[PDB]
C-alpha cells in the first residue's frame, strides 16, 4: 500500500561526553512496515559492539556510558544514518555525526596585551583549538574583585562581547595594575573552570606618532546562527587612537558602502555588534581604520546560517507508462550548498531541484530523495513514484 | 634649453631613530639650473623647524638627531617630496615616507602552545603590531641550552621558519620539559634583546579522536620580495596528527592545482617553503588538512613585490601645432595599483599607460609625468613637450 516516510529522524550532531552516553532514534511508517537499519552515512550496515554500540527495539542506536580506555573511533566518531526499507524501497535519513568526546582536563589562557595608552583593548580567553566546539566564555574577572558578564557595558568602559573577549575603552596607565581571568564552561561535562594564567594590558606611553595596525592574524569567515547576536571586531593600535569605520562590499563587486548603525546594529568603538541576525547580514564586511599619521583596513566574512529543511511535491504519484514524472524540492535555510537526488538509497546524479524521468518505465517505480546540505548539516525529503 | 630631471631622487621609505637622524637628497638637472623645493607630497612647501628639519645646500632635507620630547608628527611622521621647477616647468619626485621613531622600550613574548601529542608545534614569538615594523625574529633558545638559528632543520625536529617561528615535529610527552625563548632585534637602534617570558608546549594526550582543527584568526594578506624565501604555515590540530597538502587556485576561477614539491619550493610538516620567490609565486593557496575522522582547509594570499620603476618614450620631443604628441611611460615592478599622469606639478586626469595630445596648442608645452604606485611604493619618470 505504501513505501516508507521517515516520522523521526536524529539530529545532525549528536555530541556527547563517554559519562553521559547517547541514544539516537529513528522511526519511518509504510505498508508493510519498513526495517529500520543503522548504516555509516557512506552506506555499510553498522552492528552491536559489546558495551559500545547497541541497536535497541523501538526504533534506538545506544551509545552507552564507557571509560576512557574503551573508546573506539569506528564507533565514537562516526557519520551514521537510518535506511527504512520495504518492498517498495528504501529511504535514507540525514547525516547524524556522532561524537564521543572522553571528559579531559584542558585549560584555557588570557596573556599580555600590549597597547597604546589611549586606544581600546580586547583582552581574550585562549582556549586551545581542539576543545574550543565544546568550550564558551561565561564571564570575566579581576584581581580587584570587578566581575564581567555578557550583557551591557560597565561604567561606560568594559564590555564583555557577544565572541566572548573583554573590550575595554581607552585604556590608560591606571589599567596595567589590573589582571584578568576567564571562566569558561564545558558543555558536555558542564563544569566550570577558570583559565590557567590571568593576562594584563601592557602600556606603551606613546612618544612617537604611528599609522594604524592590526594584526598579522585575522579572523577567517565566520558561521554564526540567524536570531543570535554578532560582534565582528577590529583591533587596531596606534597613535593618535584612530577611528573605525564599518563597510559591507555589494555582492559581487568591489563596491561598498557604509554599515548603517540603528537600534540592532551599533559600534562599540571598532567593534561591530548585530542583534538578532539575518540571514541578509551574511557578506563581506570591511573595517576601515584611520588616524592623522595613515589608514589600513581588515575585510571579514560572515555567513547567517539558518536551519536546512526540504520537501517535495508530490509526495507520491501515479503516472502511466511512457508519460513524464516531475518531483520539485522545495527547501529552506543558509547555505545550501548541494541539492542532489536519490533513487532507494543511491546517488542517481542530478543536483537541481526539479527531477524529471521524460517517459516512465517499469523500473522507475520506487522511493526518490532530494538532501540539500551544507558544510555543518544536511536535510533530506522522500517521495514515491507508483506506476498508472 | 632644458626642462628639469631628476638625476638623484630619495628611496620611497626613510625610517630612522631620533638618536640617528636622517638626510636625504634630490638632485635635478635643466637649463637653466632648477631649483629644488621640498615640499609635503599633498604639494604644500616646508620649510625650516630649529633643530628638527633643516634645508641643506647640495640638495639635502636634514633631520638632525633630537630628544624625544622634541618629536614632533608634522615633521617626523611625514611624507615628503622634491619639487624641482625652471622656467619650462616643472617635476614632482616619488613619495618619500619619513618616519623617525624615538627610541623606546618594547617587549616580546612567548606564550604556552597546546597542542596533541604526535601533532607538528609552531612556536612564536609575538611582537606588538606597534614595532613589528622594525623588529625581527634572530634566533630561539631552550632552558637546556639549545640554541636555533634560521637556515637548516636541527636533529630532524627544529626548523626555525623564514617568517621566525619555530617549528617542531611531532611533538612527544617529553616536549612539554623545555622552555622557549626568541631573540628579536630593532633595525633602526640596532639593539637585541631575548623575550620577556617564556612559552612552553602543553601536550595533550589524545584519548578520543578529532577532525583536525585550525585556529580562528589566520594570517592574513602577504607581502614580500622577490628573492627571498617565503613559509606559508597551516597551523592545524588533531588525532590521528593530520596530512597536509597544498594548492594554488588558478587566477578567477574556484579551481586549483596540486603545489609542485622541487629543489626550489619544499613541505615542512604542513609548512610550505618556496625559495627565490618570483612574482608568478603570487596567488591564493590553500592548504587542505585531512586525518581518518574528517579535514578542513585555509586560504593564504600572496603578493611577491618588486621595485617599482618607470620611463617615459620618449623624453623629449618638439611637435608642430595642430599636430598628435605620444607619451608612452614603460614601467616595471609588482603589484601595479596604478598609472597616472601629471603636467607641471599638476595631476591631468589619465590613467593609461600611454597619453595622446590630439593636436597640440601653446599651454601644451611642459613637463609631463607618469606615476606608477602601490600601497608601498611609487616610481615615477618625466618628460618634455616642445612646441615646433
Ligand atoms: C569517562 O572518562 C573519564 C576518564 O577520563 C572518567 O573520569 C575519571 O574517573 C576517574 C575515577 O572515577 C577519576 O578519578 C578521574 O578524576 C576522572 N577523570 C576525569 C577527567 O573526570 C569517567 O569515569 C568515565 N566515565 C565512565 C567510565 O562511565
Ligand atoms: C582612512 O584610511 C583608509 C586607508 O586604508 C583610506 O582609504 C584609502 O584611500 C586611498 C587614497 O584615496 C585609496 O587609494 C585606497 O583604495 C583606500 N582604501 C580603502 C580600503 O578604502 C582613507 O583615505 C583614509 N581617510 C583619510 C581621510 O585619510
Ligand atoms: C632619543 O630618545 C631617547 C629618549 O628615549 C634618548 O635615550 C634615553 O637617553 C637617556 C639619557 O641619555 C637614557 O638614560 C635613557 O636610558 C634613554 N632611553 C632609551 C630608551 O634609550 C636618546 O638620548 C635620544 N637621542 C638624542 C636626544 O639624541
Ligand atoms: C580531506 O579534507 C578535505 C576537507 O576539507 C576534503 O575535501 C572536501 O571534500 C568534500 C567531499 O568531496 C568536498 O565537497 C569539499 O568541497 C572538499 N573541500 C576542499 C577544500 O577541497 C577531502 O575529501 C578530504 N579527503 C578525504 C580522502 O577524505
Amino acid at each position: 500500500q505504501k513505501g516508507p516516510v521517515f516520522l523521526k529522524e536524529p539530529t545532525n550532531r549528536i555530541d556527547f561526553s563517554n559519562s553521559t552516553g547517547a541514544e539516537i532514534e529513528c522511526k519511518a511508517s509504510g505498508n508493510p512496515m519498513p526495517e529500520i537499519i543503522w548504516i555509516r552515512s557512506d552506506g555499510t550496515a553498522v552492528g552491536d559492539v559489546p558495551g559500545l554500540r547497541q541497536i535497541s527495539s523501538d526504533g534506538k542506536l545506544v551509545f552507552p556510558p564507557f571509560r576512557a580506555e574503551d573508546y573506539r573511533q569506528e564507533v565514537h566518531a562516526q557519520v551514521y544514518a537510518c535506511l527504512a526499507r520495504n518492498q517498495f524501497g528504501s529511504i535514507i535519513s540525514r547525516d547524524v555525526h556522532v561524537r564521543a568526546v572522553v571528559a579531559q582536563y584542558y585549560e584555557a589562557d588570557v596573556n599580555k596585551e600590549h597597547v597604546i595608552r589611549g586606544n581600546s583593548a580586547v583582552i581574550k580567553c585562549l582556549i586551545p583549538s581542539f576543545v574550543a566546539d565544546f568550550v564558551e566564555v561565561v564571564s570575566w574577572h579581576t584581581d580587584e574583585e570587578e566581575n564581567y558578564f555578557p550583557g551591557a557595558e560597565y561604567d561606560g568602559k568594559y564590555l564583555v562581547l557577544p565572541s566572548g573577549e573583554l573590550h575595554i575603552r581607552e585604556v590608560g596607565p591606571e589599567d596595567g595594575y589590573k589582571s584578568y581571568q576567564c571562566r569558561t564552561k564545558h558543555r558536555l561535562t558542564g563544569e566550570t573552570r577558570l583559565s590557567a594564567t590571568k593576562g594584563r594590558l601592557v602600556i606603551t606611553e606613546p612618544i612617537s606618532s604611528s599609522a594604524p595596525r592590526t594584526p598579522a592574524l585575522v579572523q577567517k569567515p565566520l558561521e554564526l546562527m540567524v536570531a543570535h547576536t554578532i560582534s565582528l571586531l577590529c583591533p587596531a593600535q596606534g597613535f593618535p587612537a584612530p577611528s573605525f569605520r564599518w563597510y559591507k562590499f555589494i555582492e559581487g563587486t568591489t563596491r561598498k558602502q557604509a554599515v548603517v548603525l540603528n537600534d540592532r546594529v551599533k559600534q562599540v568603538s571598532g567593534t561591530l555588534i548585530i542583534k538578532d541576525a539575518v540571514v541578509e547580514d551574511s557578506g563581506k564586511y570591511l573595517c576601515v581604520v584611520n588616524n592623522s599619521v595613515g589608514g589600513e583596513s581588515v575585510e571579514t566574512v560572515l555567513t547567517v546560517t539558518a536551519p536546512l529543511s526540504a520537501k517535495i511535491d508530490p509526495p507520491t504519484q501515479t503516472v502511466d507508462f511512457g508519460r513524464p514524472a516531475v518531483f520539485t524540492c522545495q527547501y529552506t535555510g543558509n547555505p545550501i550548498k548541494t541539492v542532489s537526488w536519490m533513487k532507494d538509497g543511491k546517488a542517481i546524479g542530478h543536483s537541481e531541484s526539479v527531477l524529471r524521468i521524460e517517459s516512465v518505465k517499469k523500473e522507475d517505480k520506487g522511493m526518490y530523495q532530494c538532501f540539500v546540505r551544507n558544510d555543518r548539516e544536511s536535510a533530506e525529503a522522500s517521495a514515491e513514484l507508483k506506476l498508472g
